């Protein structure tokens, strides 16, 4: 007998799967659909203090090997996600993460001051989006985490952009290890500022920023696994949430091998809808059955080096 | 009717194709094979002052979507590549680039001082490998460009790692634009420190650095196009050489669209051998024929934004 059960931050999760922040989690209908899905959890769209329209369309393109987007943080604003967490979310069904992406330190501080009460009362968990972007400015990242830690009397996690250098893994891990309240690290946000060109149209495929946008899906899996494993190794006091290139139970298996506790699904969820969670749980159980694993703890972070 | 001809750096190239530094360019036989190939040019393996055995094997793995490697600069040493450039290379067949990757500023300075006379006499062109790794440290990058510019009385190019943030494109371009001897930028080196995990073996697939290695091939094409275009726009005084994810004439077409003058081939060449250049010239001409382009000048850098 087998279990996808994950236990972290005083919560039980039926399975490690959840949406990636920003994918099918902006509207009430999406948040309800994610709650009604077979997902172990869900995270609300990264919120700003006030609603944002986001970037001009097209701002997302599905690709053979994943996706490119420059959404520009279209979101209903903090009040809307706070209200969802405070009064609508069925915590009996699954735990809720709220993604926060203040455009300044003050914005994160003011939102966290108000989130604190709802975290206490309802158990919503903050995923603070740090993804130059804050996570690529080590001083700015420490300052942000200091400001948030000062005012937010709860465990939270950080959504990280990918790093590509051991010096950056070390520098980032050193900063995150200064903050015991950072109990999880979500690796990774998009591979930033890719440029998809359609050979047929001789054009870019998204409107904002001259066609430059975050890569998701198959493009990002080895980068995601690298970041998951790098932080799994350097932040042993923290859990890692995997995000990047999950289409199958086998991909999820790789995330967990690399060190992932929770496994977030972005591009694949965008393309398939929340029914994907029934397939992914089924496929991960099938991979574990074939490999004679009963629990995720048996192979989490146990990727073999040569 | 049609021409792949490229005119740059006081040279004529039959076509824009060449090997990526470090692929099929370490040994005499490889350099001869590249010279005898249909490629418009070639670049010698990134060299250190002395022979290096490189990292323990396995250190390269071909993947469905590209490759991962941690070669560790296995090379015959600077004297070997200088002797090839000085005494053996048939400049009547095609121009030659020499890739240099000193492990310190001092190493680059000493090799550049000796390269100077061979560049003068024979016309070999330096590709200085800046790919934390030097180009991710803007101070180290400025240092090595200052040192090389001070001692090296010729134009040269720089092999750049990919950036993922406009702040980094701007910072890198600002530095490169301060060095008029930098006449070409090769975008990109590998996407650094990916981690490929084999679901079957539950292991990494290369031995060095716990399985972390540079990604090439399909994985890197949108990142390569982004870097090519970003530097094409921000360094209007300089040529861009494309490198990353070229398997087909169509991929090469995308590089040139993005702003590439020369198109380097790594992973695809590693898998196919130098015969690939006959296929790539044929395919790029076929793409141009179907699109009614006669010359690369007609569409270089002309990618359409929305
Ligand atoms: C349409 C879309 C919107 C996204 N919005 C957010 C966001 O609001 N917050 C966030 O942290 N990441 C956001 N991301 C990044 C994803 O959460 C995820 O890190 C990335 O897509 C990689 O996962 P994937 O390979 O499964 O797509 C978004 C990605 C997509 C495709
Ligand atoms: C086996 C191997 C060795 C490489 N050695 C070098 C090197 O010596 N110097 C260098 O600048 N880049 C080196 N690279 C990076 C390639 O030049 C190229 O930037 C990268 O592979 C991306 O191109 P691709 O997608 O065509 O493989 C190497 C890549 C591979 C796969
Ligand atoms: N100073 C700095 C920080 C992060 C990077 N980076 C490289 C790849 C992604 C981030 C580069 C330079």
């Amino acid at each position: 007998s087998m279990s996808l059960q994950v236990n972290l931050l005083n919560n039980t999760f039926a399975n490690p799967f959840m949406n990636a922040a920003g994918v099918m989690c902006t509207t009430t209908e999406e948040l309800v659909a994610m709650t009604e899905s077979a997902s172990g959890s869900l995270v609300s769209k990264s919120c700003t203090p006030a609603l944002r329209e986001g970037n001009p369309t097209p701002r997302y393109q599905a690709l053979p090997l994943g996706s490119i987007n420059s959404m520009g943080l279209p979101n209903n604003g903090f009040d809307f996600y706070l209200a969802y967490a405070a009064e609508q979310h069925d915590y009996g069904k699954k735990p809720l993460f709220l993604s926060m992406s203040g455009l300044s330190m003050r914005e994160n501080v003011e939102m966290c001051k108000r989130l604190a009460a709802v975290a206490t009362e309802k158990g919503v968990i903050l995923e603070l989006n740090l993804s130059p972007q804050v996570a690529y400015d080590f001083d700015a990242m420490r300052q942000c985490l200091t400001a948030v830690s000062e005012v937010y009397p709860h465990s939270f996690g950080v959504k990280m952009p990918p790093y590509f250098d051991f010096a950056h893994f070390d520098a980032a891990a050193e900063i995150l290890n200064e903050f015991p309240k950072v109990q999880f690290i979500t690796c990774i946000n998009s591979i930033g500022n890719g440029l998809v060109i359609d050979a047929e149209t001789e054009s870019v495929v998204i409107k904002p920023k001259q066609g430059f946008g975050g890569l998701g899906g198959r493009y990002v899996l080895p980068t995601a696994l690298a970041n998951i494993n790098a932080f799994y190794r350097r932040c042993p006091g923290k859990l890692i949430f995997g995000c990047g290139g999950v289409y199958t139970g086998e991909d999820a298996f790789l995330h967990v091998l690399a060190g992932a506790s929770m496994v977030q699904v972005g591009t694949a969820l965008q393309e398939e809808g929340p029914s994907i969670f029934e397939r992914l749980t089924s496929e991960l159980l099938g991979v574990m059955a074939k490999k004679r694993y009963q629990t995720l703890d048996e192979f989490r972070g146990k990727v073999r080096t040569l």
